[PDB]
């Protein structure tokens, strides 16, 4: 298991524009296109992202390419963020994956806001952080995915994904 496989399980793969759990236009492997309520606006963001007139449909290769870019950006965002970096540096490889997953789903800003949980992870208080992470809109809105990520931070293994 690795970050790519992990996220492919959590996000799935769709080659036509779809709406995510929050109702936002998305495509591929969880690639958010726009928060705007307009399909046209989504189609336009899509074309600009792919570099061709797509008509809301992409190939598997194109989906994976957006995916590689998105994981790279998530890592880079973590490394550039003053609150996230130190946490990431302190963690083992498996738990780092869980932090990347959260950033991919919610953005750097979103994750950076889990101040208390972050401090707990940095201190390696696994059970405490898992409880704190669960007291969030994130857990309440997407509980199964949240539980998978939390179990990962709690155990340091891939058990939730196997
Ligand atoms: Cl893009
Ligand atoms: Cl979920």
């Amino acid at each position: 298991m690795n970050i790519f496989e992990m996220l492919r399980i959590d996000e799935g793969l769709r080659l036509k524009i779809y709406k995510d759990t929050e109702g936002y236009y998305t495509i591929g492997i969880g690639h958010l296109l726009t928060k705007s309520p307009s399909l046209n606006a989504a189609k336009s963001e899509l074309d600009k992202a792919i570099g061709r007139n797509t008509n809301g449909v992409i190939t598997k290769d194109e989906a994976e390419k957006l995916f590689n870019q998105d994981v790279d950006a998530a890592v880079r965002g973590i490394l550039r963020n003053a609150k996230l970096k130190p946490v990431y540096d302190s963690l083992d490889a498996v738990r780092r994956a869980a932090l990347i997953n959260m950033v991919f789903q919610m953005g750097e800003t979103g994750v950076a806001g889990f101040t208390n949980s972050l401090r707990m992870l940095q201190q390696k208080r696994w059970d405490e952080a898992a409880v704190n992470l669960a007291k969030s809109r994130w857990y309440n809105q997407t509980p199964n995915r949240a539980k998978r990520c939390i179990t990962t931070f709690r155990t340091g293994t891939w058990d939730a994904y196997k």
